[PDB]
């Protein structure tokens, strides 16, 4: 069985006061014990989150670049996140393709030099409307997987999970249908199955991102491809207790 | 004039815990010309750790923000976080954040208006490639690149801006320009902020040289009339930083 789970990026979000008041809130969450659940906080955050957040919730980056260290002004290291004790950090997400112009191999890039130095990935991948519109979806995601697939083993996969984003999802309110979820969540599985292994495909999370709230993520996680959830704003709120007990 | 004397140390991405608190250890110890002003930039990460730690006549800065207050921006650091951090300074228009990371003058003017409207004081890097030199346009580009910001922000707001000219071809190459090379180019900037903005702003802008400054050819570069300092990269990770900051004396 794959463990569900729920991340929470908060995005630039956030003062030390409004941290220390949503760090308490989970602190005294009553959480399904089956839910394995990351938080990621702006970078300038993350030691006042990781000295502070109950040990079960880990704590995540929301970037990193490619090097070890060097004349980057303005990146982050994932050497400076291991020594910082993060584990986990969200890659390729929609607001970095797009307002940032990431590419497909560049945040293949981060995803293998997160990987081999320490860290999980949350992999971010989704199509736009138009895209969609165009009969595309497929096309998009699973070239977005093959960028990353062609650089990392598949050993490496373990300490993946793949988040699907509909870029007509986020921050809109307009949420995919378990229906439209589940049949692409079943297609990047089965690309996994056809271009990496069977063991991957079975093992790696997929989860679901966009406008998922309190209101529709039971029916959500109903489906069996779909394995939790990466929410945005709603996890800067108490519905995000809600979200990760999805499934009770 | 009665410019102050202003080094910047750019730590980029370089550090870890305990490398980090021993170069807070070392700047804390040196003994500094207090004549200077005195401004360190280390990853955002670390923002917390060196403002604690580091002794309070150098001021810390970051190495980028955002253009907005709050919002959906994954990855992004914003001006409010950093004066919520007591974080008083920003480094914008950094050359690789220019050339890798694609912002352009409007971005970078965009967020240099942002920091000054929330309380921040900004460094704010200019400088042409050896290409564009190579077709006499330094002055057209180091220009071009200033007017972004001029449109956007008022006379006052330059009081809190230290402007860095940073010839590309010099940034970690060990091609340093000469002092009549970084002169001429600084006599130019000052030129532009009085026909452009004030008397007054050119006269008291600090206008700092970048670009394989070390130990050894400070002392030169710091006698340049239009010289009011420099934006440090490699050598700020290193005891010679002492030796920048203490060009004068």
């Amino acid at each position: 069985a794959r463990k569900f789970f729920v991340g929470g990026n908060w995005k630039m979000n956030g003062t030390i006061e409004s941290i220390k008041s949503l760090v308490e809130t989970l602190n005294n969450a009553e959480l399904d014990d089956n839910t394995e659940v990351v938080v990621a906080p702006p970078a300038i955050y993350l030691p006042l989150v990781r000295q502070s957040l109950r040990k079960d919730i880990q704590v995540a980056a929301q970037n990193c670049y490619t090097k070890a260290s060097g004349a980057f002004t303005g990146e982050i290291s994932a050497e400076m996140l291991k020594d910082l004790g993060i584990p986990w950090v969200i890659l390729g997400h929609s607001e970095r393709r797009q307002i940032f112009g990431e590419s497909d191999e560049f945040v293949a890039e981060k995803t293998k030099y997160a990987l081999d130095n320490g860290l999980k990935v949350i992999l971010c991948i989704g199509e736009t409307l138009e895209e969609r519109e165009a009969g595309k979806t497929m096309d998009v995601v699973t070239r977005q997987l093959k960028a990353i697939a062609d650089k990392i083993s598949e050993s490496d996969w373990s300490k993946v999970v793949i988040a699907y984003e509909p870029v007509w999802a986020i921050g809109t309110g307009k949420v995919a249908t378990p229906e439209q979820a589940q049949e692409v969540h079943a297609e990047i599985r089965k690309w996994l199955a056809e271009n990496v292994s069977a063991e991957v495909a079975e093992s790696t999370r997929i989860i679901y991102g966009g406008s998922v709230n309190g209101g529709n993520c039971k029916e959500l996680a109903k489906q069996p491809d779909i394995d939790g959830f990466l929410v945005g704003g709603a996890s800067l709120k108490p519905e995000f207790v809600d979200i990760i007990n999805a499934r009770q």
